[PDB]
C-alpha cells in the first residue's frame, strides 16, 4: 500500500504534533478538501525563513494557501524542525545559518559547502524523508491522488522544494519552488563566494549548473514531473543587513534551476516571472495559487511532456515552457 502511518501515530485535521521521523518529533497542519472524490490532489506549501506555517496557510500576505482546500486540494503544510512544532513561530531559531552539514537552518535544503556536508551529496536528508512520510500518512485517513502530490514553497521553502524534487522525484508529481536557492557550485562540486557565483552564472546563463541543493552530481534522469519555478523580478533578493548583507540573488538561482529541469526530457518545466520581489506572490494571490495548482494538476505523474498545455496565468505573471529567457541579456 502507498499509505501508512508510523506506529502510534494517527493523522487528524488541523495541527498534528509528535510525528516520528528519523528520530525526531515533527509537526504539520492538515486542511482537507470538503470532498475527496475518490482521490484528492495534494498541495504541500512550505514557508521560508521568517514566516510561520499558519501565516502561509491563513494570512493573505503570506499566501493564504489553505484556500486551495476550497477547490478540492488536500493542503498539508509541514513545520520546520527549528520551529520546534510551533506553527505560529515565524522566525526564532529558524533565522540562522545551518548546522550539522546544512547550509541554512530553516530546512535541510542543501549540503554545507565544507566537508561537514559531504554526506549530503548522496543522503537526501531528514526533511526530504519527513515530507514524503507525512503525505503517505495523511493518505491513510483521507483519499489522496498518488499521481498528483505536489510540493512548493517560498525562499528556503522553495529551496527545500528543489531538493525534494531532485532527490525524491519518484514520489512527487512535481511542485512549485518560489524563489528558491540552487547553491550553485563549480562542476567539481566546490563552492566559491556569493559574488563570484553570481558572476559565473551571468557569464553562462544557459549552462546546467551543479548545486548543493541537490545530489552531487545532479541526476542525469528523474521520474516524470511538472515543475513551476517562480522568480519575483529585479527585487527578488535576500539581504539580511550587515555583516552578511546581500547573500542570495534569485535571478541566477531560478535561471540555474530552470536550465536543469528544462534539460530533463520527461520533466515539464514552466518558468514564471512575476514582480513582487522576495515573498509569496502578491498580485492576484488567490488566483495565481489556484492557476498554478490546477496547471500542475493537469499533468499527473506519468504524463507525456508533449501533451502539456500551458494556459495564461493571472495578470502580474508571464510564464513560458522551458528555461527562463528573461533573466540575462
Amino acid at each position: 500500500s502507498e499509505w501508512a502511518c508510523p506506529e502510534g501515530f494517527t493523522p487528524k485535521a488541523g495541527l498534528n504534533t509528535d510525528f516520528p521521523s528519523d528520530g525526531k518529533k515533527r509537526a504539520f497542519v492538515v486542511v482537507p478538501p470538503k470532498d475527496s472524490a475518490g482521490g484528492a490532489p495534494v498541495w504541500v506549501p512550505m514557508v521560508g525563513t521568517v514566516e510561520a506555517t499558519n501565516w502561509n496557510l491563513n494570512v493573505p500576505r503570506s499566501g493564504n494557501n489553505a484556500k486551495l482546500a476550497e477547490h478540492g486540494y488536500m493542503v498539508i503544510s509541514p513545520v520546520r524542525q527549528c520551529a520546534e512544532q510551533d506553527p505560529n513561530l515565524g522566525a526564532g531559531a529558524c533565522n540562522g545559518v545551518g548546522k550539522d552539514g546544512w547550509t541554512w537552518n530553516p530546512w535541510n535544503d542543501g549540503r554545507a559547502p565544507d566537508a561537514s556536508g559531504d554526506k549530503y551529496k548522496t543522503d537526501a536528508g531528514d526533511d526530504v524523508r519527513f515530507l514524503e512520510a507525512m503525505v503517505r500518512c495523511v493518505g491513510t485517513k483521507w483519499k489522496l491522488d498518488r499521481k498528483r502530490l505536489f510540493l512548493g514553497g517560498i525562499s528556503a521553502g522553495g529551496t527545500m522544494t528543489n531538493r525534494a524534487l531532485l532527490f525524491d522525484s519518484e514520489f512527487w508529481a512535481g511542485g512549485m519552488p518560489i524563489s528558491g536557492e540552487w547553491y550553485s557550485t563549480k562542476d567539481d562540486g566546490s563552492t566559491v563566494p556569493f559574488q563570484e557565483t553570481r558572476k559565473m552564472v551571468a557569464a553562462a546563463p544557459a549552462k546546467i549548473w551543479q548545486g548543493r541543493v541537490g545530489p552531487y552530481p545532479l541526476p542525469s534522469k528523474l521520474d516524470p514531473m511538472v515543475v513551476i519555478t517562480v522568480w519575483g523580478g529585479e527585487k527578488d533578493l535576500w539581504d539580511c543587513g550587515p555583516p552578511l548583507g546581500l547573500c542570495s540573488d534569485y535571478r541566477p538561482t531560478t535561471q540555474a534551476s530552470s536550465n536543469y529541469f528544462s534539460s530533463i526530457s520527461n520533466v515539464v518545466h514552466v518558468a514564471c516571472s512575476a514582480t513582487h520581489g522576495h515573498m509569496w506572490p502578491q498580485v492576484n494571490t488567490d488566483a495565481f495559487n489556484l492557476w498554478a495548482l490546477n496547471t500542475m494538476a493537469s499533468h499527473p505523474k506519468g504524463s507525456s511532456p508533449k501533451d502539456f498545455k500551458l494556459t495564461a496565468p493571472p495578470e502580474g505573471y508571464s510564464c513560458k515552457i522551458g528555461r527562463f529567457t528573461d533573466h540575462y541579456k
